[PDB]
């Protein structure tokens, strides 16, 4: 019960953090998002993992959240790397690209556009370093409803409980009234529905890709996750 | 001020909600969903013209709000008829469809299966009426993120503000402690990216449809924004 406790369970967080992921380059714009994608995954992977109580939940479980959640996570990243740069998008070290160089492969400068928007209410929030880290471990548990409607479905609703609790005590800490800590949580968990939407149109424009000009992210994670179970 | 404090608020909004709509029939599902939200979309307009302060945002706001709200709205009011069903969904009166009449049209049972889980686990946290009103709502108010990233934006963030207190304060009658209260706002919340998801499906695979299987529903949308501008 005290490694889901509020301060330890975020100073765990802040400890899974995946590393820098480099795309370390030697048609090419969508080449090199999905490279990146599929460099990141693997560390993904490996940060649920150290989620508390993460690897205690079914396989089944594990696996359907991982397998829903992969570009949501990947975008809410992106977006806490570019929170202090308007119109910049930083993928990677690396790999910064200007809002305006999505206007070079079709569909898109749409997403882009979504992306920024988004990071942007984050940093009029003054998104703080605890809650990401609490808000991104709540995307990848609350990515598929069907994991929650036994012994792992009470387990995944505890664990996202206790999440949710610890982002509710960050809120605390920071001295505001009632009243605000109620429309901070609000504020940010319905930023939670945009960081579902700009990750659905990113999965429809990379569904939609000719095959040639892109890396098979998919199907290479869903081996990843093979390649775990076995 | 008091149009938009709570009890008053609840029950303004109790009275905004749309007619019954029936599709009055006299290829053919897909027909019948499509004949069925032009028709609610109708009343979504006038439904939405009864929130306070909706018509007080720009005209730009107001637009871009309900262009983008639509299919999430049509789909929560979905929800909240089938609520006590399961594996029931009552589109209208009627248009009762069993989960299994899915599998007739393709793509569809996966938009079936998540409406049906999303609804689930409203009925799982049983959801108030009072609670409905203000979910639904929030739903219109937060569906574009451009309106809020200066006077129209200043009142989009106010009234989405106060909606959310007004569901704040639904969850405090409830008796419920403290945590439970942060707890309840933060699961339905966590629910609202659940029916973001399927409205981003339904918009995919109704604009992945042959053109002659269906009525053009956005397009008759556009229309009624126009007519109602002028
Ligand atoms: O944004 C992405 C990303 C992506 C890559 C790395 C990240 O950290 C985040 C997103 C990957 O593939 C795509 C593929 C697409 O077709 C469209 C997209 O927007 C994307
Ligand atoms: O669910 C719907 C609805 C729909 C209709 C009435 C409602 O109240 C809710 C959703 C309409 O068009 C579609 C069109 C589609 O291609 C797929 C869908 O799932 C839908």
């Amino acid at each position: 019960l005290d490694a889901l406790s509020p301060e330890q369970l975020v100073l765990t967080l802040l400890e899974a953090e995946p590393p820098h992921v480099l795309i370390s380059r030697p048609a090419s714009m969508m080449m090199s998002l999905t490279k990146l994608a599929d460099k990141e995954l693997v560390h993904m992977i490996s940060w649920a993992k150290k989620i508390p109580g993460f690897v205690e939940l079914s396989l089944f479980d594990q696996v359907r959240l991982l397998e829903s959640c992969w570009m949501e996570v990947l975008m809410m990243g992106l977006m806490w790397r570019s929170i202090d740069h308007p119109g910049k998008l930083i993928f990677a070290p690396d790999l910064v690209l200007d809002r305006d160089e999505g206007k070079c492969v079709e569909g898109i400068l749409e997403i882009f556009d979504m992306l920024l928007a988004t990071t942007s209410r984050f940093r009029e929030l003054k998104l703080q370093h605890k809650e990401y880290l609490c808000v991104k471990a709540m995307i990848l548990l609350n990515s598929s409803m069907y994991p929650l409607v036994a012994d792992s479905s009470r387990k995944l609703a505890h664990l996202l409980n206790a999440v949710t609790d610890a982002l509710v005590w960050v809120i605390a800490k920071s001295g505001i009234s009632s009243q605000q800590q109620s429309m901070r949580l609000a504020n940010l968990l319905m930023l939670l529905s945009h960081v579902r939407h700009a990750s659905n149109k990113g999965m429809e424009h990379l569904l939609n890709m000719k095959c040639k000009n892109v890396v098979p992210v998919y199907d290479l994670l869903l081996e990843m996750l093979n390649a775990h179970v076995l």
